[PDB]
């Protein structure tokens, strides 16, 4: 029943468990929005939203338990060096169990037990008190103490997911969306923390007001289960806490939660306040923490400093990721620009003539348009013998079948010619091979129209001008070289004037290549 | 009549159609500025501006349908593998029409039909009612559902344009300006959306006020077509909606649209309010959304989140584009600085004497000034044989003509020597070739002056100090070695002390190269 | 008298002209701070500040006209290709004058004539009116129309200065400080523009309030030359202009200029208001335009958009410059980290033993510490023959003079050997070559201690352990092989167990290189 580390079952399980962990990290901070402040100056907790969040977190936690179960029945590749083979997987249950308990089980278990699920639904009635609402506001430390192990373990899991899937994306879409996903998650967490802290500070303000009016107030009057008491309503109508605990008054510094209290975010429905808190987190994380006009209290200042540093790190990482995206997108255009700048500066230093200057840049433009960087030969030797030989045969089969000698011959030397064949490029009105010049390039025309004429060695009259097009033959003198049994070295004078009249791409090949092939 | 995809006609038509699509993307958001709030608290539609925008968008839609007509009669490169040639263009109308129907027609047609031009001019008068102004405020969903396909297809078409015209710019101007154009377009769209949403929220505030005063008010009573009614005057005199619906009052939470009513942007002329909305978009997109002190409403919060995320993406893209511009404009200086610091650190690690340091770090500086990087050999081999030989013969024609050997002899060996010469430099006060040193490179002086003397083998007296300068010849010993018929391998020693009086740029050639030339 | 374009005189003249242009750019916008709003609601200009600024601008324009003179008496390089030489300077005054008038005269002369020095000092006193103070606020267009040519031609001058001095800095200090200098210049220009526009807005408010009080006011009271008039003081007493034209009131929209009146910048001394406006420009360039709560005015909105775009561009340039600075200062550590990560992954994939992985890792750290990147042979072959041989002789003179064969022998083979030496590294406790292994390298010890012993061919007892240290000799077997007159191809076996006890630097010598040298 032990699953192989690289089995597809483990891969799909890790994928769906990454999805489940993202759901867990999105849902856990939502427990901070449970408290609701009503108009009667009371703190109540929505039962329906609490039940929904408890159910969702129970599903997430049972998924975590299933992950623990699966990881407790998986094999690990033993660090055996050996010489050959890779099957160092351990099928013994005791060995894999000891390996997992030595490292991995503690952090994966401290973040999997449903302690938040129980201490809200089974412990609060059992807790030493009869007030559910009050003892659920400051003691929500379990969420933030179990969130850290989950947020820590989410990174290595994503590392294995992106490692075991080949390339993450096409150019950088995954690399840019991952940081935005983490960024939205950080915004959500900060918004939930901000709402909880605003509720805490508003409760502190209410406690301060009760201390100011201790004659007819006691600390538990702000519990919303006691709002119906006659003493509660009498104190509420007599007291003026609904005005004192407001940012407009100077009684108590609300700091950055004055924005929460003024906007009445603590009294609205769940969706409205959730979206407001998420936007607040996004805004104060994106603006680098500016606008957090905090007060002289250590907790709120620490929260603001954490927000500012997290915003710095996340914004800088986003800028870096988008820079990497752009570099991956262009990369080739940048090198082409560098080459064009170099070939425009060098020809300026040497003071080339204008009539010849407009030719090198035209050839460079032709090369970029018809090839788009991509060094043919460097990428060509990278492929194996099978793939390289097959692709060279497929690309140039009818081209080599036009040669009278190569047509009726075995594939032994044919594939030798195909493998060693090289690309060729030529711009418009290029006198490719004038009559007389040595012919040491064997060109096969793959695209374009050519013109080649023989003026009887230099005499006007009988012309050999042929409208050579794609898939034609040229340089027959090198074929005469290949056909000559004697290993001579005297270069043949060109008998024709090969000129590139049109938009032409060719396939040049070295004369010594024919010499070596014929020598075999 | 079918147009070739690579023809100039399609290329120029795509240029003018990109211009038309940019006009469409700039004009379509302007429809949101039609509603105008008068001083008597009524929503009116600018008739002249509406007519102008209908005319402009009708012209844009005519251009769009002409584009559909043109692309309906276009040719494609068929996926025929073949071996040679590129004439895969299909002339048949049935096949091109069928494949265009399969992909391309739906997306380019849903963003081409003139729905905004009909549902404002021919539908509202025929709508089930008589309130033209009232039923033109909230139902502007057609603009935002038809704008998305246009902005989606502007990217592939712009990519085609920039791919069909070679390099986009000189260094990075096109790359840097495209992002800013998109940035202004996003700011304009956000400003138009902000104005429309501000009108929406102010209408909602008016509806809330009317609900508070339902005794003598109606929901359709706010339609500005009924401003002259006696009931209108009576209610407006009695009611206090002028002050109640304002950010100063606390009746209704305006939030981020409060700046519109405070600055009275919903009342001014078209140009003032258009510029205010555009600036609002640009400012709240440039500052990543800070200052959007939202209200506890889901739609406005979602709009603010969209603004923040779009601002983050656009700002990161701009940073990346500018960094790419900086890397492209310098590039060559970067590895020059790298080489300078490497040769400074290496010269310190090996503890070279101070006198010799001033020579190496001056030679490097002179090379940087004279060539500015640019690997002459590597850049030169990329050019074809014809271009290479032409460049070499133009650079060195009279230089090689001064030699007593190569002057009166055939251009074949002149071509051979010229195509294979290499550049060479020397710094100030260089003992280039002292007497007795081997003559391995013979040099052609093209820029600078030399100073070589022969002191009778080391005896004071008769001096051969000649003011040898540009366009001269040096290293005759290698010339004599090449002139020797017997293929000897003895390297002649220099008979003179070749010394560079000043900075000199020269052309080098290895002795074995000249031996190979003389062999043929 | 015609000066060489590359001469030292022109270089120093262009340096001091760059200084003068920067002074002009920092001084000319100061003319916007001339208007001062007094306490009695009037506009006046300080005479002393105007005199000081006009004197400084006169000095700057004198320098500009001297630059016109100098560039009208300079030589230009004729675009003659030629074959040899670079003496293409044209001494003909008529030709250089005609070339200058064709291009460069207009754009430099439009920024040289002293229009601000005449239309303030001779024109306004002779203008059709007596209000010298009033006619110096609206006509401040000459400054902004002449500034653009200066800010345009400053860039080519800076490019020439930075291209006429080799490298600009060590790594990127100049490339990062230039951006800050430009950024301060932009902040200064925008601050001056903001002050002038604030004065214009306040004057527009004054015109509006005089329109409201047309009965007892006309438009000329706000010129301060009439402050002592009875009508002026009576109107000031009766009118409420003191508090009406304030951003606190809602009479007239001050927009972003509310900060100007609230902070009372337009009534303080020169230094205070200048620093406040400069900080305003700096902050609203750095804050990307946030805080510019504009009004519904076209000019203000366009100004805010210009500020936002300038801030975006300048911030992007600064980010790019700093990234370039960091990549230039690190660069070498980058590929070292890449290589270390790559080799760690390579040993991880091949499953190397933990005892041999540490040795390769220690060798990598040794190489990084000893060389810090820097491809020794690649950097060495780039130098010319004179420098390379001198460097080799200095690095290894007695090292090759310690072997008896080369010491009392000619320097020919000495230099031949020294040219072909390559450095060799061996980490702590490196067992270098066994007893009996073929001798392939002839290494010379330059720094470190060795430990080599012979156990009588493998028998315990007589030991040849010697404390070989710096400046010692090894690899005698290759020397004996080279000493043999017969060109045999057998590699002698090592008769010692050479081992590097400590940190050792070596100079490996190729065996076939030694054979080639001895063959000469």
């Amino acid at each position: 029943r032990i699953f192989d580390p690289r089995g597809q079952t483990i891969h799909q399980w890790n994928k769906i468990f990454l999805v489940a962990c993202l759901i867990s990290l999105f849902v856990d901070p939502l427990f901070f929005y449970l408290p609701i402040v009503q108009d009667e100056v009371c703190i109540d907790i929505g039962i329906a939203v609490e039940v929904f969040l408890i159910i969702i977190r129970s599903i997430a936690d049972v998924f975590y338990v299933i992950h623990i179960f699966m990881r407790f029945h998986t094999a690990y590749v033993a660090p055996s060096s050996r010489v050959f083979g890779r099957g160092e997987l351990v099928i013994d249950s005791s060995k894999i169990a000891s390996r997992y308990l030595h490292k991995g089980f503690f952090l994966d278990f401290i973040a999997a037990l449903p302690l938040p699920q129980v201490l809200i639904w089974i412990v609060i009635p059992n807790l030493g008190g009869s007030t559910i609402a009050n003892t659920k506001n400051v003691l929500r430390f379990i969420i933030i103490i179990q969130y850290l192990p989950r947020l820590f373990l989410i990174f290595p899991l994503s590392s294995q997911i992106v490692k075991a899937t080949g390339v993450v994306t096409e150019t950088a879409w995954a690399g840019a969306a991952y940081n935005l996903i983490l960024y939205m998650l950080a915004s959500h967490v900060l918004g939930a923390c901000w709402y909880l802290l605003s509720i805490e500070r508003q409760e502190a303000c209410w406690k301060s007001v009760c201390k100011l009016e201790e004659s007819s107030c006691q600390f538990d009057f702000f519990d919303c289960n006691m709002v119906k008491d006659s003493l509660r309503v009498s104190w509420f109508v007599t007291s003026n806490v609904t005005n004192l605990c407001s940012p407009n008054s100077l009684f108590y510094q609300f700091g950055i939660y004055g924005d929460a209290v003024t906007s009445k975010v603590t009294t609205s429905a769940f969706f409205n306040k959730y979206f407001f808190c998420l936007w607040w987190g996004l805004r104060n994380l994106s603006s680098l923490g500016q606008g957090l006009l905090t007060s002289t209290f250590v907790g709120e200042i620490m929260f603001a400093i954490v927000i500012a540093t997290l915003g710095l790190v996340l914004f800088a990482l986003l800028i870096g990721n988008m820079q990497t995206y752009l570099q991956s997108t262009t990369v080739r255009l940048e090198e082409w620009r560098v080459k064009r700048t170099d070939t425009e500066q060098w020809m300026h230093h040497r003071q080339l003539p204008q009539e010849l200057r407009q030719s090198v840049r035209k050839y460079d433009q032709y090369k970029w348009i018809a090839t788009r960087g991509v060094d043919e030969e460097s990428l060509l030797r990278g492929l194996p013998l099978d793939l390289r030989r097959d692709i060279k045969r497929h690309l140039c089969l009818e081209l080599v079948r036009r040669v009278p000698l190569f047509d009726a011959m075995d594939e032994r030397m044919l594939d030798a010619i195909c493998e060693r064949l090289k690309p060729a490029l030529c711009t418009e009105n290029t006198y490719l091979v004038r009559e007389g010049d040595p012919v040491n390039e064997m060109l096969f025309i793959i695209r374009g129209n050519l013109d080649s004429y023989t003026t009887d060695g230099g005499r006007t009259g009988f012309f050999n001008s042929c409208r050579i097009g794609p898939g034609d033959f040229c340089g027959e003198e090198l074929l005469t070289w290949a056909l000559d049994p004697r290993p001579t070295m005297v270069i043949p004078s060109s008998t024709r004037t090969v000129k590139a009249i049109s938009e032409v791409e060719a396939f040049a090949l070295i004369a010594e290549d024919l010499k070596f092939v014929a020598s075999q």
